């Protein structure tokens, strides 16, 4: 409860009102989760069996010149 590991993207089915598409399989997220989960700490959504997929590449930010 207080060291931050790092592992794949921190995916959480979020609730706006209908599913988002899936950025996987560029499907729409029906009939797969509740509304999508979005990572929260990079801005992924996914479906919920595309994630076992996903090579986990979480960490992509900008200004990375300095
Ligand atoms: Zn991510
Ligand atoms: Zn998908």
């Amino acid at each position: 409860q207080t060291d931050d590991p790092r592992n794949k993207h921190k995916f959480r089915l979020h609730s706006y009102s209908s599913p988002t598409f899936c950025d996987h399989c560029g499907s729409l997220l029906y009939g797969l989760v509740h509304q999508g989960m979005k990572c929260s700490c990079c801005e992924m959504n996914v479906h919920r069996r595309c994630v076992r997929s996903v090579p986990s590449l979480c960490g992509v930010d900008h200004t990375e010149r300095r």
